[PDB]
């Protein structure tokens, strides 16, 4: 058996390409092979995309893999719930309940806002750009007014590239005036890197500053410049190399090729390139399970242009929706559950920080156990509590009125009680008063 | 559809309105065929060839009246559909004048 | 000095060679750190210009 798919891809899409392939090559099994039929196209032209799907309509393809933009998701979700021809992707998650596509990222917005309660910010700045929509600042705006936030929201995204240093030199002193301390980056890889490289020329990635880096791929950019500096950077991620099932892949994917797979020879692999590689997987075992419950998808019949007048359904299309949707599989991501709609649900996003060893893990999310903390650090040993003891005569220590209701130092009063607290404060020591058991002052027998 | 049928008429200019759902289809068809399209809907934000916007502008009238009534703190209740070009004006002149 | 960021307001450098501008000089530049220096060299003069 041989199933005939359709691949859409931007310019310079060269690791997420080899992921594709080494995709096919692994997911392959000897009952059944996938065509790929990979067409090349501008993502941000609504008209270009109009030309590669009626293309591949009159081919006759079961499935489309593509990327999309804000520019153009509108075109897909119209072109997929009209004609009925299933669509998965790794790109942004739409808004809405859009029938036959697929979303193979998950959503961070509810991971976004628990990290801001554990924190207890509230007061910050939000730098975001414009093109995976506004959906994570209309989050955080419509939050704020209920839970008392002061969120300061500046567009960074329509800088020119010829004026850069001079625009983001005159932001960060706009910022400096209102003293804001804790900044939010919503950014891609390439603009964070930039931003990051602005922030240390000009001096502000010392002890007293706090950064979050709002994205799936938090290790994907350039780190070592600012791990020493003296700033906390936290961020989050999904791909868990110290997983063995994707550290046997990392295994596999550094000793590659590079004049036959770009990007290969690398210690790490992007969040987009994973789900590429997942995507790969939930296609195969979809078609797999299709023919298991033998049920037939061969079309005969022509399909002929895309704009047909009246347009008209195909009935199997609705048959290969619900089995894409029926597919739970163990993937790099993690465990891939779908819900009605396509959007993943039953996932975990591992929050992270920086340190000046590394990278480490302080514990993850999920949608049923909200933020779940990772108890792996022993501390408050350091800190010593001194023993101090004491003998009850008055008026140097005695015990107040109300000894019942209150517990430790707050019993006790007098002349020594308050000189107890006076060499704390100068010496800079934590105590803990207890009386003498005898009752003596003391002598040797 | 009703873009390429009235191209295979052959008209000379296209009088039509755009949502915010449509306004990418618009523009980047008409300035590849290269037709002219004269709408009486909300302009777009940048520029873009071939389109004919009969609507004026409005962020700068905003920000006057605002600054002639001379306030400081403020509710803003928007709807999404003739875009975020709006309240992207009104966020970025906040921080530089203390709203 | 930079990486660890030592280039803050509150330092004050000397580098003392008779070349100043000879070295890399615009990334300490922004940072707000003074710097002095020392030239033999000058090129507002016309028989160095020439
Ligand atoms: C997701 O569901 C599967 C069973 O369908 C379960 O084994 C797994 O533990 C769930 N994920 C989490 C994070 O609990």
């Amino acid at each position: 058996n041989s199933i005939q798919i359709g691949g859409l891809f931007p310019r310079g899409a060269d690791q997420e390409y080899s992921a594709f392939r080494v995709g096919m090559v692994q997911f392959s099994t000897s009952e059944f092979r996938l065509t790929p039929h990979i067409d090349n196209l501008e993502v941000a032209n609504s008209f270009a995309v109009t030309n590669a799907f009626c293309s591949q309509f009159s081919r006759g393809v079961y499935a489309i893999f593509g990327f999309y933009d804000k520019k153009s998701v509108n075109t897909i979700t119209s072109f997929c719930g009209t004609l009925h021809v299933s669509f998965i992707t790794p790109s942004f998650p739409t808004d809405g309940t859009h029938p036959f596509v697929i979303q193979m990222r998950p959503d961070l917005k509810g991971a976004l806002l628990s990290l801001i309660e554990y924190y207890q910010w509230d007061k910050f700045a939000y730098l975001y750009d414009s093109d995976r929509g506004l959906s994570t600042l209309q989050a955080v705006l419509d939050s704020a007014a209920e839970k008392k936030w002061q969120v300061t929201a500046i567009n960074v995204g329509n800088i020119n590239n010829d004026k850069k240093d001079e625009t983001y030199r005159s932001l960060f002193q706009d910022l400096e005036l209102k003293k804001e301390r804790r900044v939010i980056l919503d950014c891609e890889r390439d603009k964070v890197n930039d931003i990051v490289d602005q922030v240390i020329t000009i001096g502000k990635h010392v002890k007293g500053y706090h950064y979050i880096i709002a994205n799936l791929g938090f290790t994907d950019g350039d780190l070592l410049k600012i791990q020493f500096g003296g700033a906390e950077v936290s961020g989050f991620q999904i791909v868990d190399y110290d997983d063995s099932l994707v550290s046997k892949f990392i295994e596999r994917w550094s000793t590659l090729e590079e004049k036959e797979y770009p990007g290969a020879h690398t210690a790490t692999i992007k969040y987009t390139s994973a789900l590429t590689y997942d995507a790969v997987q939930v296609m195969t075992e979809a078609f797999r399970n299709l023919r298991k419950q033998r049920i037939e998808i061969s079309r005969r019949g022509n399909a002929g242009d895309c704009l047909a007048n009246p347009a008209v359904p195909w009935g199997q299309g609705v048959e290969i929706e619900r089995a894409l949707k029926q597919v739970q599989v163990e993937g790099l991501s993690g465990n891939i559950k779908f819900d009605q709609n396509g959007k993943r649900i039953n996932y975990t996003i591992n929050i992270m920080e920086l340190k000046t060893n590394g990278p480490r893990k302080i514990g993850y999310w999920s949608e049923v156990d909200k933020m779940v903390l990772t108890e792996d650090d022993t501390s408050g040993l350091e800190q010593k509590t001194v023993v101090v003891t004491t003998i009850l005569e008055s008026p140097y220590v005695m015990m107040k009125k109300n000894h019942e209701m209150l517990e430790g130092n707050e019993r006790y009063e007098g002349y020594c009680v308050d000189l107890a607290a006076e060499i704390a404060k100068h010496c800079g020591f934590k105590y803990k008063l207890t009386i003498v058991g005898d009752g003596k002052y003391g002598a040797r027998d």
